[PDB]
């Protein structure tokens, strides 16, 4: 039944958010970015591309509060999707994009790569929960909220995660970052060297096989000059670094 490879970007070509890589900046907001990225994709999938919006990382990061964790000091993906069912999330694009209700307020930076942006630094301050859209945005903040029908865990099962993506779209997951991951450029990542850096949440949008090695297709939130245009592949089928152990998702409510 399931194909040997699957790429959500190919399945849903009228859903540009599936292709988009974001930048969490110097803020420990991975938990929020994996969530709003996958939610953006799923709203588009759920509406057959009639609604394509960048869901606001700012709104989730700043307005969830203690139930999701501590903002830029880290958080809990399962409760991020729960917040989407309870209070909903407004739209908002990239830093200084002036797109949507609440664009991200934390500037982009260089994540373990060289570039023209400032180097990323340690976990900044969490911005305030501001329940107002940027000036001139036409829907009110309340009216711009997109809600989830539900939020749920996917079991620690390769085939279960594969089926979830195949039917319902990209998911959020999390894994343990070891130092050798930081220099990833291409290929299928397998941890071989380096100490544990901490847990990191990401968006899983497909799977495949490269040179006989099964992999998950993953979007990072470290801008496009990190990794493979902002994406990476990681070993699939052995819960490698915990990649299959903390998968979460949810189905949108119809706006
Ligand atoms: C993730 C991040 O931004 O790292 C990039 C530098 C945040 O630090 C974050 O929210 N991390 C974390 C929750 C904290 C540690 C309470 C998380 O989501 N960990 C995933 C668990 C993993 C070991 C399977």
């Amino acid at each position: 039944k399931l194909p040997a490879s699957f790429d959500a970007r190919e399945q849903w070509p009228q859903c540009p958010t599936i292709k988009e890589i974001r930048d969490q900046g110097s803020c420990g907001s991975c938990w929020a970015f994996g969530a709003v990225e996958a939610i953006s994709d799923r709203i588009c999938i759920h509406t057959n591309a009639h609604v394509s919006v960048e869901v606001s990382a700012e709104d989730l990061l700043t307005c969830c509060g203690s139930m999701c964790g501590d903002g830029c000091n880290g958080g809990y993906p399962a409760e991020a999707w729960n917040f989407w069912t309870r209070k909903g999330l407004v739209s908002g694009g990239l830093y200084e994009s002036h797109v949507g209700c609440r664009p991200y307020s934390i500037p982009p930076c260089e994540h373990h790569v060289n570039g023209s942006r400032p180097p990323c630094t340690g976990e900044g301050d969490t911005p305030k929960c501001s329940k107002i859209c940027e000036p001139g945005y036409s829907p009110t903040y309340k009216q711009d909220k997109h809600y989830g029908y539900n939020s749920y865990s996917v079991s620690n099962s390769e085939k279960d995660i594969m089926a979830e993506i195949y039917k319902n779209g990209p998911v959020e997951g999390a894994f343990s970052v070891y130092s050798d991951f930081l220099l990833y450029k291409s290929g299928v990542y397998q941890h071989v060297t380096g100490e544990m850096m901490g847990g990191h949440a990401i968006r899983i949008l497909g799977w495949g096989v490269e040179n006989g090695t099964p992999y998950w297709l993953v979007a990072n939130s470290w801008n496009t000059d990190w990794g493979d245009n902002g994406f990476f592949k990681i070993l699939r089928g052995q819960d490698h670094c915990g990649i299959e152990s903390e998968v979460v998702a949810g189905i949108p409510r119809t706006d």
